[PDB]
């Protein structure tokens, strides 16, 4: 609980889903997205709809060579939206990668919640996102 950081524009921005293709659907990230850009854009926090990069990966082994990946390829690149499937060493794997080693901005999500969306959940989101990049 902090205070709401005006002036965010988050323009170039990746999806890493490591949710399986087969229960979080293309249609399903295509749903969410457009979801989280018409909220963030309400609360003075857009983000754009299409992000330069989406992709499925497996297995905390893949998230190292995709963040170099992102890293080496989108010039500008503001963030990266890591879906996970429950409870997975990807999580951690995500944090060392981003926060340690590479020093990109990440933010995860639950499976659940893309395949499903609420305003509250939505909100949730943006709020870290806002707090992640907002006294940058």
């Amino acid at each position: 609980n902090k205070q709401f950081h005006t002036g965010i524009e988050i323009k170039v921005w990746a999806i890493a889903c490591f949710a399986p293709q087969r229960q979080c659907t293309e249609v399903h990230l295509k749903s969410f997205t457009e979801q989280l850009r018409k909220i963030s854009r309400d609360a003075g926090m857009p983000i754009q709809g299409q992000p330069c990069f989406c992709k499925y990966a497996q297995g905390a082994d893949s998230v190292e060579p995709m963040f170099r990946h992102l890293k080496n390829t989108y010039a500008g690149l503001q963030l990266v939206v890591v879906i996970l499937p429950g409870k997975t060493p990807v999580y951690a794997e995500v944090k060392r990668v981003g926060d340690t080693v590479l020093g990109m901005a990440t933010q995860c999500v639950q499976m659940k919640n893309v395949q499903r969306t609420t305003p509250q959940t939505l909100s949730n989101l943006c709020l870290k996102i806002n707090v992640k990049l907002g006294g940058v």
